[PDB]
């Protein structure tokens, strides 16, 4: 069976297993793609399947390379950098052109999985991202595996919580999307974050 | 007696002759600064005096080093512009855009339109200053913010427009129908 690492060697099997059917079916026509503008210039949309999120979490938990300050692990620390590069420049980049007036994706700054839990507490200060746009994918289920959490978009005066498994949030990195993460109060929360220039 | 090049050696006199009084008198308190949000997250505000704009054009017309443009370093004004951005513009950017810290300057140049594709800028934010008078020295012209669906025409002399460079402010210049149009543009990261 195809794994997370078999992209693009087994690309069509990879897409059917790991890409959300709605996003894959609209790769060449995002006009009718069911995405939501939760606040000005910030969009939520399905991207990956639950199997993608579960397997990403399994790889990260088994590797146990979390930083000892938020608890995260870079995708390249588990050998997924080339697969993530293919994902960004073939799947996400066409959607970014549709959302943001044909903006051309240049390069990837960072990509990592963040693990919020009750054991480690950290300051979640407001900040801008070191990116042109930021991709945030929810990897586990709100309410079932954690409570509270989310993200406050300070400039928009909008709090985004309860993101669905496999659904992504995209927003500007600098200047116009000042934001802070909000702490969980229960369980564990995994997200995939990527800073793209 | 003071010239464009006397910053920051003669800073106090440079500010009075070249910085717009409304901007100069609100450097430490931008809460009462009378700026206009022409469209979402795009702000127009007074920045420079008519003497600054006329002298900048005279430097560029004399140099004749000509998008037909001339970079500020080609006329020895890059250091003066760096002081302007980090000491005057950067505090205003923090007030407008949630304390965003200006990192560095990519480009600074004067554009001359005489007798225009949509694009993103190569910058975090872009500064656009009208250098000569709409209706007197040129007609029509201006800018369209495509994502905002907003036509912006008739910018006053010395007034600046600030907007995001990448992603969120797809724009294009509008053609003029007569005369010449000078603008000072800076791409800031
Ligand atoms: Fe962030
Ligand atoms: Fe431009």
């Amino acid at each position: 069976e195809v794994t997370l690492y078999d992209l693009p060697t087994r690309k069509e099997e990879w897409e059917k297993k790991y890409l959300h059917p709605e996003f894959l079916s609209h790769l060449q026509n995002f006009k009718d793609f069911d995405y939501t503008e939760i606040c000005n210039d910030v969009y939520s949309f399905p991207l990956f399947t639950p199997a993608f999120c579960k397997e990403v979490i399994e790889v990260m938990d088994k590797a146990n390379l979390w930083s000892k300050p938020t608890q995260d692990t870079q995708l390249y620390e588990v050998g997924l950098d080339k697969q993530w590069h293919y994902v960004v420049f073939n799947y996400v980049a066409p959607f970014v052109r549709h959302l943001y007036n044909n903006y051309k994706t240049k390069d990837i700054n960072l990509a990592f999985v963040v693990k919020y839990d009750m054991e480690r507490q950290s300051e979640l200060a407001p900040h801008h991202d070191s990116s042109t746009y930021t991709l945030n994918i929810a990897l586990n289920e709100y309410g079932k595996e954690y409570t509270a959490g989310g993200c406050e978009f300070i400039r928009h005066k909008f709090i985004w919580q309860g993101q669905k498994v496999g659904y992504a949030t995209i927003h500007a990195g600098k200047l116009l999307a000042y934001h802070r993460a909000l702490p969980i109060t229960s369980g564990k929360r995994y997200i995939l974050v990527s800073f793209v220039n």
